[PDB]
């Protein structure tokens, strides 16, 4: 591990503070702007999608990346939640309500032996089972999510190889004749997360980051000052 | 199906002859500007990476997106051909020495008789096993390219379902906010390809095109042109 903090002026250029933890896989080494904030451990949040989305599938709770999520009827704030998903645009659009669905069906004992398998975070439930990683007990540090996305990108998650290559293929969020990135956001009130990685040609880089959100005025931050940390370590172009 | 001769300004824009082929999935309803170009068949080129990709991963031959296929040590014209190599890259960079190994790994045996369980164009494989969507007895069009593609897209095709899904992975192109392109370019001397689709929130377009291709100078009208057609469609902004 190696610390920049020249990643700082980023933050700052913004008006922000917060942490981005890159992982060279080809090289097994670490980068990061703050070596502490990067071992302190948040709620989830939205990125908890992410093994909720691995948990159903290996469960049948979810069929695969096309079966419908019907909408249940009630109006929600967020204009695009009021209408019927598949995994892709649930993922796309962090459409809260049909997780909450998911977690219910998967019930607290999966759950728990799931995430306690997975190795995620600090494997803590406590509170409701269908909103633990938003207001709940649950934990996770940017390195930790590292580690969880690591083994997600080798498929040596303990479920089917099918369910994380849907999850990965869900997680799709931007691709050119440069790189790919899977990833999924993430914001609780007090943080903002976006988690994933770029693949090249040639090498793969894990990324994690968060960032104070006091409101959510600074969303898009949450990209822009991880692509300006990329760009300056020439990951993209 | 639908005649629709006003996209011929694309290609008359661009002293340009050829044809796109649209399938909107959820309508069942194909446009295309040339109806009968449409039906014409000709050498699939590196479009034939798709199914080619298929076979070897069903039979093992490929073992998934990761392995690496070595440099055999001679050098070719295009530079980035001569490196190592695996699924990813070799399609994005149309490897073709790497594809030839694979066709005579598999066999002429197995490769008609997969062609044949796929309905792929004229299914002819004559002469060379590992050449002859080069310069041997094999056609396609591009409505048939379309009823291939729809297959895969529904992992209908006649291998397993990993398969499939590890091939589409291969053939992603381009993917944003609005959209998502899988797709596959080809060109022999005289005529190129791009044959894919585009994936929207709601709906799926499958693309068929091909043009005349005199020169390589032209090669990059190929994505161009589709995408004035997809644009003037108003299935991408
Ligand atoms: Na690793
Ligand atoms: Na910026
Ligand atoms: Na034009």
């Amino acid at each position: 591990w190696q610390e920049n903090k020249s990643w700082n002026a980023h933050f700052t250029e913004h008006k922000s503070q917060g942490v981005v933890v890159l992982w060279n896989e080809n090289k097994q080494q670490g980068f990061t702007n703050n070596l502490k904030r990067a071992n302190q451990a948040f709620l989830p949040a939205s990125t908890f999608k992410i093994p909720n989305s691995l948990i159903a599938l290996d469960l049948g709770v979810v069929k695969d990346e096309h079966q419908v999520f019907k909408w249940d009827g009630q109006t929600r704030d967020i204009a695009t939640w009021n209408r019927d998903h598949n995994l892709i645009t649930a993922m796309k659009y962090s459409v809260v309500p049909v997780y909450q669905e998911f977690a219910r069906q998967i019930g607290e004992a999966r759950m728990s032996k799931m995430l306690h398998a997975f190795d995620y975070g600090n494997e803590d439930i406590s509170g409701n089972v269908d909103s633990f990683w938003l207001d709940g007990g649950i934990r996770i540090s940017a390195t930790e999510q590292i580690s969880f996305l690591r083994k997600l990108y080798h498929n040596k998650l303990h479920v089917s190889e099918r369910s994380q290559r849907i999850v990965k293929q869900a997680m799709l969020t931007e691709a050119n004749g440069d790189y790919i990135i899977r990833a999924k956001t993430g914001y609780d009130t007090k943080i903002g997360w976006w988690v994933g990685w770029v693949e090249l040609d040639d090498n793969v880089w894990f990324f994690a980051m968060n960032m104070d959100m006091p409101t959510s005025d600074g969303l898009g931050l949450r990209q822009a000052i991880t692509k300006e940390v990329l760009k300056q370590e020439k990951i993209i172009p």
